[PDB]
């Protein structure tokens, strides 16, 4: 309660959460937009003015996947995961084998002798280790569950990706060619839509800035903490941190609230606008093919995007988890060493 070192540790904890939480809000909002925006396929069906073909905000989206490497990026990563996770089951399962085994020796030693086997029991001693052990496990299970959720997600969408790596066959398939092109071109309500759609980008973009700006902050409370100790007999970490957390992130916290509760206005004022776009109800047949598809295309893009990250980071994770468990292992085997070497 008067240690600067621990006081610092708290700040990093409190700082990290502030930042993380803030990043998460923005990343979930960006995806929630893309879902809405592709649930109504706006980029696709404004650029559909030239009905015939429509290589538009999707050839765009196809080029960037070709750039990306297509499934050959995904399909490679996905197959790689179970091995990584198996590595991790194993390290944990050994650590606990080591433990279960000495413990069993110990248990029969006090059984055979009694008084004369007077050390403190492995029962009791490895209770923390086990506690620790079972959390790793919790992590794994949830990791398996999340990894399951992924395998369905791409598995399902995959069809709609393979078809997005074509330069001219793209038409003959993707394009149903509905003949729907309306003289309803760049009319008043179609331009108010383009800007309201490109505003959302200037919104989409700044979120990188906001994110990076948030991570780039480093403050260092040491001086602040020492001075509180040398003025009062104590350190009141919560109060010191809160007050300096606002001074340092409060200006980036509003920019976060002001990116979110601005998206609110931009969202609900299009649900309306997109209906005020189709009170002309086009054609419930050929344009169906023209419609539902474009709606099913941007989701194939959006979902691909969110699919590399999940993967890339599940990987990153797994290898950090590993370097964590190994440490766990060693600790178990050290403690085990301590017991044979004991007395």
């Amino acid at each position: 309660p008067v240690s600067v070192q621990q006081s610092l540790a708290a700040y990093n904890q409190r700082k990290a959460d502030l930042v993380n939480r803030s990043i998460a809000q923005m990343r979930e909002a960006t995806t929630l937009a893309n879902g809405v925006l592709a649930s109504l396929n706006l980029p696709a069906a404004i650029e559909d003015v030239s009905g015939d073909t429509v290589p538009q905000s999707i050839l765009t989206k196809s080029r960037s996947v070709i750039e990306q490497g297509g499934i050959q990026t995904v399909d490679q990563l996905i197959k790689e995961l179970p091995e990584l996770l198996q590595r991790n089951r194993e390290i944990l399962d050994e650590s606990l084998r080591l433990l279960d085994e000495e413990e069993a020796t110990d248990n029969d030693l006090r059984a055979k002798f009694k008084e004369r086997w007077q050390r403190t029991p492995s029962n009791e001693l490895y209770k923390p280790l086990r506690a620790e052990g079972t959390n790793f496990r919790t992590v794994l299970d949830k990791a398996v569950q999340a990894d399951g959720q992924v395998k369905e997600c791409y598995q399902s969408h995959r069809d709609t990706i393979v078809l997005l790596c074509k330069p001219e066959p793209e038409l003959n398939a993707a394009i149903p060619s509905a003949n729907p092109a309306k003289t309803m071109q760049g009319s008043e309500v179609v331009s108010v839509l383009k800007s309201l759609l490109s505003n959302l980008d200037e919104v989409k973009k700044e979120r990188e800035g906001l994110e990076n700006d948030l991570k780039s902050v480093n403050f260092d409370m040491t001086s602040k903490f020492l001075t509180a100790l040398a003025q009062d007999g104590v350190i009141n970490e919560e109060a010191l941190s809160v007050t300096e957390l606002d001074r340092v992130y409060g200006g980036l916290t509003t920019k976060v609230q002001e990116s979110l509760k601005k998206q609110e206005g931009l969202l609900k004022n299009i649900q309306v606008s997109h209906q005020e776009f189709s009170k002309m109800k086009q054609s419930n047949n050929e344009a169906n093919l023209r419609e539902e598809v474009l709606k099913n295309l941007a989701t194939a893009y959006d979902n691909f995007v969110e699919l590399v990250a999940n993967l890339k980071e599940g990987t990153k994770f797994y290898n950090e988890l590993t370097e964590i468990l190994v440490r766990f292992q060693n600790k178990c085997s050290d403690i085990v060493f301590a017991r044979k070497t004991e007395r």
